[PDB]
């Protein structure tokens, strides 16, 4: 029908890569507050019946190896796959503790031709990381081959914390604006709303309720809009 | 609320930029079939009650001047804004008849801080153009500042014909896979489904029903998935 089959015996894995401390050589600062996000996500996805695996402070090599190994598991009995990345980033890039890795390298292991037991199933990548350094100042308000094949990039969804090219906000006490919002809206709406509609509420929450406050005028009164990228081919409900 | 107000006196403008013939220096071939796309879009959006303006074979300077001018119109009585680009492209780039221009230069005129009469209203950019040269081989199956402000990048939706880095297919006789599918799903579902759900059906239609056939193996048996990029903050229904 019009929605993904989510009544396989297992909902699937939820891999959370939580990079907090970075090698001195990289110059990257410790991501205070990321443990709050990681715990929030773990509970949130546990409640949606995902098999959560938390991984901390992985090098880029370990990230790639982890994703390769996970993609070689047999996911036949699982409805979907979720991977959450919490780290520093730039456009198209997430950081290991020792340096950058392209997101495409991580996601390619899950292409429809490379992970066959996830073919036709939604593969969700949730990314809390910057996509560049820009700050949003805001504004005051007939040959029939039907289904012989599917594209290898079909059935991926990326839930980015921020717009292309932009900074992504996090605070030590409450975690990141995006993950805070995402978890809240999943807690409230996962048993009732289709996923793109949940993510749209997340966009509104981040866009409307958060604004930076800083003694540094260059860092003050800033705003953020998350960015949903869907190559999904069906509606996704976490319930059946 | 949860959905955009779509009962202003006018649905809004639908600008269709149809680039078919290109200057010698571009090395770009004539985009046979694009007029089928242009006409299908004109009729589809007319039926949704948008004020359609078709523009043909614009240089990149004319595109930028056109967008600047349109963004300076008073859109107070309009619910939304639609811009469709039909041309050659690369990632982040659309071609004027005389060469490339960054999409960001076109969309920037419509930011929340730069086009005030569209602040808070959905701005949709529908893009039929390649995003690179890859071909998809497929696989057989405390502080209350709550508004206040919104991000300047809020309330944009991009409906890209294809995934990042990939080719985008066009048929010399029926038009492009994406635009044919988009017009068909709007015709069938605009009176019944929220817009992300209509685009999801477009994704499925393109992914499942189309597969290239070519005497050249390089171009044979290829697939395509469109790519929805939402920075919207509410649900969008074309009926009220
Ligand atoms: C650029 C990047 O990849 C990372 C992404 C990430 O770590 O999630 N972003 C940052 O490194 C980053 C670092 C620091 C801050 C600001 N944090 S703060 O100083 O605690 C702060 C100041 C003012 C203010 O209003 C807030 C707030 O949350 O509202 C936080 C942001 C991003
Ligand atoms: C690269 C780029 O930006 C543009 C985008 C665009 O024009 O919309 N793409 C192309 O330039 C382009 C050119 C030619 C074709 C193939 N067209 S065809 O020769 O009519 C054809 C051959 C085989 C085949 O199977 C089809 C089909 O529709 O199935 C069409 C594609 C893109």
């Amino acid at each position: 029908d019009n929605s993904y089959k989510m009544d396989y015996p297992e909902m699937g894995l939820c891999i959370i890569i939580n990079n907090k401390n970075f090698h001195k050589s990289t110059g990257m600062t410790s991501r205070s507050g990321t443990d709050v996000d990681a715990a929030n996500l773990r509970e949130t996805f546990r409640n949606l019946k995902y098999e959560v695996r938390n991984k901390n402070d992985l090098t880029r090599e370990e990230i790639v190896e982890l994703m390769r190994d996970v993609s070689k598991e047999d996911h036949s009995k699982r409805s979907s796959f979720v991977c959450v990345l919490l780290s520093h980033g730039e456009e198209g890039i997430i950081f290991g503790t020792n340096g950058p890795v392209d997101l495409k390298k991580i996601t390619n292991f899950f292409r429809g031709d490379r992970c066959r037991s996830l073919t036709g199933k939604p593969k969700l990548f949730i990314i809390q990381a910057c996509r560049g350094t820009e700050l949003d100042c805001g504004i005051e308000t007939d040959d029939d081959m039907a289904c012989h094949k599917i594209p290898v990039d079909a059935d991926f969804l990326y839930a980015y914390s921020t717009a292309p090219g932009y900074y992504s906000w996090r605070n030590s006490k409450d975690g990141s604006w995006f993950i805070q919002s995402l978890c809240a809206m999943l807690k409230q709406y996962a048993d009732k709303l289709e996923f793109m509609h949940i993510l749209t509420r997340v966009n509104r929450k981040v866009a409307t309720e958060f604004e930076s406050f800083s003694f540094d005028a260059t860092f003050h009164a800033k705003k953020q809009i998350p960015c949903i990228v869907s190559m999904l081919t069906k509606e996704l409900y976490f319930y059946h």
